[PDB]
């Protein structure tokens, strides 16, 4: 558990991800390591899904709070999930090399759900089948382009920049819809 | 010759239109013609599926053009044609894709798909000159990026399903309300 954490904190830390690197920063023994991680996949799919569990929590938690309007609320979602989906890009990358044959649509699905809520909450007055359909559109298009933009690595300046023009596309939808 | 192949291709659209049941056999027939006849022009129900792609994608990159280039039609009009007329393709072109897998595992699904992204970024941002002059060229070429990037990763993940005429027209109609209030938003600056 503790030894765990701090395995998978050197994993988090540490394309050239072993095994043998993994355990030489956590200060363990290979065989000791072994004892948890049979190898290198076992460990990435422990990241993958600590990810998804993490990124369900927050993106709830942006949508949920109001010491913002909705809009402040969308603009920072957006900024979570692309930095997000560059962090699932390279465990992905890495499991391709690891578990080369090898549920992110159950995770996708249940974002889908929350953001519909958040949706009734931020249009009151647009009639249920609009508003499921703006619904659709908007997590389909959070979804499909952060994806797209994390086929490549990015810079953090990047990954700023795309976020604020996707908002602004996203946010004007929004808006359009409430006026 | 010509009539004879625009004949077959038109039989193996409407055959699709699903994929799991696509064989040249079934084209045959529509056609009106020997599967013997056939045969000359495709040899197998792979060699069909390339023409309608090649053909599909010609027809595509035709249509972006001479719907962004349309100066008779106000800008906005122009893209929520382009919308329509772009989402409409990928759900006729989800069975074809879908058919090729099965007939051509191996075939390189996504190198040619990326040249035509690419003459399809370079309209957008031509388009956008026109469509919004007083904004700055680096704010102007991310939206267009945003613009090719979401019109074809949306029209894609939407055509992964059947879709009827009035869910396509549906559809088509919020994403383009979609890019529209986007680009509104950018002018108002």
């Amino acid at each position: 558990s503790e030894l765990v954490a701090s395995i998978l904190e050197a994993a988090v830390q540490v394309q050239r991800f072993t095994t043998a690197r993994v355990a030489e920063r956590a200060g363990v023994s290979i065989g000791s390591l072994y004892q948890y991680f049979p190898n290198k996949a076992a460990i990435l799919f422990r990241l993958q899904s600590d990810e998804w569990r993490r990124t369900t929590r927050l993106l709830g938690e942006i949508l949920e709070d109001t010491t913002r309007p909705p809009l402040e609320r969308l603009r920072r979602l957006v900024l979570a999930f692309v930095r997000s989906e560059c962090e699932e890009a390279a465990i992905r990358v890495a499991l391709s090399d690891a578990a080369p044959l090898y549920e992110a649509r159950e995770v996708k699905a249940e974002g889908a759900r929350v953001f519909q809520a958040f949706l009734r909450e931020a249009l009151p007055e647009v009639a249920e089948a609009e508003r499921s359909l703006a619904g659709d559109l908007l997590t389909t298009t959070l979804g499909a382009v952060g994806k797209q933009f994390s086929e490549q690595p990015r810079s953090e300046a990047e990954i700023e920049r795309y976020a604020e023009a996707l908002a602004d596309m996203l946010c004007a939808y929004l808006a359009a819809l409430g006026e």
